[PDB]
Formats: C-alpha cells, sequence, structure tokens
C-alpha cells in the first residue's frame, strides 16, 4: 500500500434547481478534494438517490474487504437514515480502523471526539426505543374493545 | 457575600421497591454526598419526578419546576444522571439545553461525562442538531 485509501458517499438529489447536490457537481467536488493531498488515494465515490440502500452498500462491502480507510459523508443524515443505523455503520467502520468524516459536523469518527459520538448516539437510540416502547403499549390501550362507543 | 455555586439535582425516582437504588432518598444521599465533598456548592434543591425504570414513562412536573427555578436565577448547575433521563426525545433536549446555556446554566450528564458549557457540550449540541435533521431528511 503507503497511501491513505479516501472515499466518498454522496447523497443525490432529485432535482435539478439543486445543481450543487448533483450527482456530477458532487462527483467533481470530492475527486478535486481528494486529489489537494498527495498522502490520499481515491477508493471510489459512492452515491444514492435521495444508508440509503445500494451504493451504501457497495461502500461497506468494499470497506469489509480493505478497499477504504476513509470515508467521506456530508453530514450524519446523509450518511444514514436513523440513530440505530448511524451507531451500526459506524462502529462496524471503527472496528475495522476505517474513519468516518462528517463534514458539516466537522467529526473523524476515530478521535475522542468520535467516541463521544457514539456515546450521545448510544443514549439517543436507547431513549428512542423506549420512547417507541411506550407509545406502541399508549396505542393498545387507545383501541376500544370493551363496547365503550358501539355495542357488539 | 458571593453565593457557593448553586447545584441543582435532576432525577427521575422509582417507587419500586425492587429498584431502590432510584429511590426519592437513595438519590437525596448520592447528591448529598457529592456536594459535601465540594465546600464551594451548596444544594439548590433536588428535582424529581416519578418514572418507570427502564422506560420513557415519567412525570414532568419537578423538570418545569426545575427549568422554572433555572429561569428565576436560582441555580448555576444541573447534575443528571443521563440525557435518556432528562428531557424526554431530542428536540426536547435541545431546546433544554440551549435554554439553560443561554443563561450560562450548566448540565452535566453523569454517564456521558458531559459539560454542557464546554467544547463537549458544543459537540453535544451539534451531534444532536444532527439526529434532528436526520429524521426530518429521511
Ligand atoms: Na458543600
Amino acid at each position: 500500500l503507503e497511501r491513505l485509501r479516501v472515499a466518498a458517499y454522496c447523497r443525490v438529489s432529485t432535482d435539478s434547481e439543486d445543481q450543487l447536490n448533483s450527482y456530477k457537481s458532487q462527483v467533481q467536488y470530492y475527486t478535486d478534494m481528494i486529489k489537494k493531498n498527495k498522502e490520499w488515494v481515491l477508493a471510489d465515490i459512492y452515491a444514492d438517490e435521495a444508508t440509503k440502500r445500494e451504493d451504501f452498500q457497495r461502500m461497506i462491502n468494499d470497506c469489509m474487504n480493505g478497499e477504504i480507510d476513509m470515508v467521506f459523508t456530508k453530514s450524519i443524515s446523509r450518511f444514514a437514515r436513523n440513530t440505530l443505523d448511524t451507531l451500526k455503520y459506524v462502529r462496524m467502520l471503527k472496528e475495522r480502523n476505517i474513519a468516518v468524516y462528517f463534514e458539516d459536523e466537522k467529526i473523524n469518527t476515530l478521535t475522542m471526539d468520535g467516541e463521544l459520538l457514539l456515546v450521545v448516539l448510544s443514549s439517543v437510540a436507547q431513549q428512542e426505543v423506549e420512547n417507541i416502547s411506550a407509545n406502541v403499549k399508549k396505542g393498545l390501550k387507545m383501541k376500544m374493545k370493551r363496547g365503550e362507543l358501539v355495542g357488539f
């Protein structure tokens, strides 16, 4: 090897009046940005229109195969669909010493700030799961099966 | 006549029984001992809402009382066990942390080891903002 293998993960906008989030604009942005650093080599640019589906999954498989050392992505909200998936995929990369760099938030997931990200997400996810569970139990009680308003 | 640092504790308490370490009186003892270790600190109050352990089923009257006391200038900092045992969701965590921060009132989340007035607190606010944005976008 030698060079750090750098990928980018992109969410592509469904229009058009948003050229900045177009596929082509993002391909050029990341290709040029990663070329700024001669210690790095571009692995690939991965993009789905919209964790997120097919190219995200291709990226994860390339990570499991040792093709990528660091993934750029614009934001947590583009990286994955929810807290639980953000945890899952950040941790899966981290166990293999693969960093994600969240550009908007300015967080490399392998730093102590990365560790705090994961602590905060774990607490957030526990609360979200308990909230769903509470809401499900409340919802069951709302259903009228005693002939409250209408007889049998 | 400069007053000691006025420390509140926010707690979700259990009436079970099978969980007496989460009782009101166990919590009073815990925070009494902590504040005793620091001669420059004084208890503002214990703020405690009854809640079912391992759940988000919780009262909110004391949380509201605490927020009012913070806005009324009675409290310099708030200890609380966890993000998941404080406000009820992400948007509310953001709302209340920001409101306290605007008044320079620190919350210390004990399990996460996050003081909301430090750089870690700035990180907490960005990560929570991202979680909220992530919901909106997905
Ligand atoms: Na004291």
